[PDB]
């Protein structure tokens, strides 16, 4: 009997992982990694938030059991998530039109959403932005859903090409899913204005798309409430919505896998039937979600003083990111960049497309020890007042 | 446009949940819940282990980041898992034939296995015991794999009907997966002897089955090393294996979702190829596993003092269960049960089929506040010295 595994073809190697290895082995003292995928503070660390440490001590001191949570996780975490997303006092919440399952990260929410749709609806196609967040295609394809891309970013001119966006969406059919990033578009940082969100929401009602909002950076854009405006514009207009949310970045809980899939339907009965089937999708997967991270979030948000410490931490991160965005543009100019990079100050979150070609990216690594990903995506949280000048000199030298 | 969710049908009611509802609204003081799915101590609680609390204190003091780990999770947790399963000095480990991905529970492991097999192999069917763990079917079916049942338990006579077992497996084709519970068969508590494990392993090699060992109770049967005998008998004989393991029960870490999927192939290069595609299955699912629980486990297993504490805790749980099994049988006898329940003393782990009819189970609930599931499965960890007499009196009354 030949082995069942004997003829398996290896998955292609992950280029970013190979880059990370190369960086680790790089002995040049001037190296800088702009290709990283998480937040980093001014010292180049990704620390545990003090609010999180305090919450963890509280749990250490007060938790008396690890017995299984239900399929939908910690109820208080679901309530806190819904309040963050829709606002406390939302008619949506009051009308009991929303149900939330705590999931292993926003990624887990996306997969749960995909399995639920594939098994319980006629959805056959999910639309994502160009450029896309690479993991979306893998997740949706895995449930048998086709993924198509709509027009979004004008890379030559560094804008969200809104007219191209809405025209390209004419190809989306009633009952297709259309996925939008809630704020801090990953990887461009280019977000719809509120007026644009309202136009998209109206169009979605007219065409009959089911909107899916991926929101993993609430609070990194302009603020907690402002970053939810687009989601809330959709929520005001639609009978139905799916939200895949994450606390990986805004609570710095990446590896604890804390997020949620929220369903919204026309009425309480409908969301309840749908939610019963989403629970079935969970039962066939990882069964119930990991408690530690969600418990931390609930513990922070439920307590006035702790919540205050966390919101200041979040504000700190957002403002450091905005500072590096401004310092990057100003230093490029100072170093005599032969181009305008103002689009950087107009973009939200830690990621932007630098507009560098793959050849310039390669040159940046080999010659200058400045690491970005092949697409030219840079993480501005990889920048500091101390590494900014040489990094920008390098970029100018490559233009 | 009409809604995507409107025509969704409500999932069938979850009887277990409904029984838990009933139990909670039951205001009677003599209640006894034998239907629970977790360990309970002599006071009826499911405590956090002392070794776990100590480990969590240490992580609170020491952790400086929660940034993402790789798709396979924490390397040290993977190694500690492999040691537990295969033993120190395993030729298989020495030959670099195994790879382990940390997963959200044994459930996550089983789903990761299913997706990996469906996408990368010609496996069409997974064989499971009659009866088996309730969630197996949904998990494997979700990945597109047919689930078939093999003969296992003789309910009238309370035995593992081994001849029926091996004859029923003649129907399993080369390349099919055959799933065995590693120890403490859930829900019968009836396990193969070592000799029967060896016979099964030989048949498997001759027939060309791919064995999958589902092990969630290592340490609850006879002891850590003893409970691995069956898995190791398969390991000795096979070029290929899959193990889905769980720390939910032996570490009391249920809600932290800590388990693993381990692949074994003929050699290192082959398992590398296979494991790379397993990682791809993870990436399309929840992306990376939850750190807290696995970190706790690695912390405990890597420290001699802590490990000794945990082992004593595990021994205490195993022995409380064995003692309740013995007390149950002895108390039924002296309460004049019209039947022999001696089979209970021989069985491994917290579950057995009581052999009670659904009429008797209903009557136990309605008249006596004694709760079991419809199948008559009981969890002996729901029994205590203080509740044993009234419990056995009720059972006797319904016989």
């Amino acid at each position: 009997h030949v082995g069942t595994f004997e003829n398996i073809t290896a998955a292609p190697a992950d280029p970013i992982l190979g880059l990370a290895d190369l960086f680790r082995a790089d002995e040049r003292p001037g190296k800088v990694d702009l290709g990283v995928g998480v937040y980093k503070d001014e010292t180049g660390k990704t620390p545990v938030l003090t609010s999180v440490k305090k919450a963890e001590q509280y749990l250490l001191e007060n938790e008396t059991t690890k017995t299984y949570l239900g399929l939908d996780g910690l109820p208080e975490f679901g309530r806190c998530t819904q309040e963050l997303l829709f606002g406390k006092g939302s008619a949506l919440i009051n009308d009991k039109r929303a149900r939330t399952a705590q999931t292993p990260g926003g990624s887990g929410a996306l997969r749960v959403a995909a399995d639920f749709l594939a098994k319980n609806t006629s959805v056959k196609r999910v639309w994502v932005s160009n450029p896309s967040w690479p993991n979306h295609k893998a997740i949706f394809n895995s449930a048998g859903l086709e993924v198509r891309e709509y027009a979004y970013y004008d890379a030559e001119n560094h804008t969200l090409d809104f007219d191209a966006l809405i025209n390209s969406l004419n190809e989306a059919q009633a009952g297709d899913v259309v996925l939008f990033h809630g704020c801090c578009h990953n990887p461009t940082g280019a977000d719809p204005t509120l007026e644009q969100w309202q136009t998209l929401a109206q169009l979605s009602v007219e065409k009959g798309w089911l909107p899916l909002i991926d929101i993993a950076y609430q609070g990194f854009g302009r603020g907690l409430e402002e970053d939810a405006e687009g989601l809330r514009a959709f929520a005001a207009m639609h009978k139905e919505l799916i939200v895949a949310s994450s606390c990986s970045k805004n609570f710095g809980l990446y590896n604890e896998r804390v997020g949620a899939c929220t369903l919204v339907a026309a009425d309480s009965e409908t969301v309840d039937r749908a939610f019963s089937q989403m629970k079935a999708a969970i039962r066939a997967n990882y069964s119930n979600p990991p408690a530690h991270g969600a418990s931390v979030v609930a513990t922070i948000l439920s307590n006035d003083a702790l919540r205050a410490i966390w919101e200041q931490e979040l504000t700190d991160m957002r403002q450091r990111i905005q500072r590096m965005r401004q310092l990057f543009v100003n230093t490029l100019q100072e170093k005599g960049a032969n181009r305008d990079f103002s689009f950087i100050i107009k973009q939200n979150g830690m990621f932007s497309f630098s507009g560098l070609t793959k050849e310039q990216v390669l040159r940046l690594r080999e010659e200058f020890g400045v690491y970005a990903v092949a697409s030219g995506r840079v993480n501005v949280a990889g920048m500091t007042p101390d590494n900014m000048a040489p990094l920008c000199e390098a970029i100018v030298a490559v233009l």
